[PDB]
C-alpha cells in the first residue's frame, strides 16, 4: 500500500503575500517524500475550490501541476471546507477506507462565519474516510482553529519558524496516522 497526498491550499487574500512560502512548502513534500509508489493531487481555495492536478503518480504531470501552482493569483474569500470536499471527493472516487489518503492543509486558519463549522465538519468525514488530516499554518495562523481541522494538534505545523517541520511531517505520516 502507498500513500495518496492531497495538498488543498489558501489562495485567499489574507495569505497572499505568503503564497510563494506555500508554494515551496508542497515542492519541498513532493519531492523529499511522494515516491514513485505515491500519487498526489494539488487543489486550491478562495471563494471557489479548484482541482488543479488530479490525483496521479505521473512526475511529469507532478511537475506541471507545480509550474501551474506558481501561476495562482491569490485574491477572496477563505472557504476551505469547499477545498476539503474537493480532496473527499477524489478519496471516495479512488475507494475511500480501501486508500491510505493525507490531507495537508495550508492556511492560516483564518475562518468565518459558518466556515469553522463547516471545515470542522468536513473535516472529520474525511477522518471516516479513512484520511489523516494534516494542517500547516501560514502567517500569524490560528493554531486552535486548525486543531480542529487536523486530526490531533500533533498533525498542525507551521510553514515558517518551527523545528524541523518538513522532517516532523515526514515522520509524522510514515507512522500511519
Ligand atoms: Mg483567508
Amino acid at each position: 500500500r502507498a500513500f495518496d497526498l492531497y495538498f488543498v491550499l489558501d489562495k485567499s487574500g489574507s495569505v497572499a503575500n505568503n503564497w510563494i512560502e506555500i508554494y515551496n512548502f508542497v515542492q519541498q513534500l513532493a519531492e523529499r517524500f511522494v515516491s514513485p509508489e505515491m500519487r498526489l493531487s494539488f487543489i486550491v481555495f478562495s471563494s471557489q475550490a479548484t482541482i488543479i492536478l488530479p490525483l496521479t503518480g505521473d512526475r511529469g504531470k507532478i511537475s506541471k501541476g507545480l509550474e501551474d501552482l506558481k501561476r495562482v493569483s491569490p485574491v477572496g474569500e477563505t472557504y476551505i471546507h469547499e477545498g476539503l470536499k474537493l480532496a473527499n471527493e477524489q478519496i471516495q472516487k479512488a475507494g475511500g477506507l480501501k486508500t491510505s489518503s493525507i490531507i495537508i492543509a495550508l492556511t492560516d486558519g483564518k475562518l468565518d462565519g459558518l466556515v469553522p463549522s463547516y471545515a470542522e465538519k468536513e473535516a472529520k468525514i474525511s477522518r471516516s474516510l479513512g484520511a489523516s488530516v494534516y494542517c500547516v499554518g501560514v502567517l500569524d495562523f490560528e493554531q486552535a482553529q486548525l486543531e480542529r481541522i487536523a486530526d490531533s494538534k500533533e498533525q498542525v505545523f507551521p510553514v515558517k519558524g518551527g523545528f524541523q517541520a518538513l522532517k516532523g511531517i515526514i515522520n509524522s505520516i510514515l507512522a500511519q496516522s
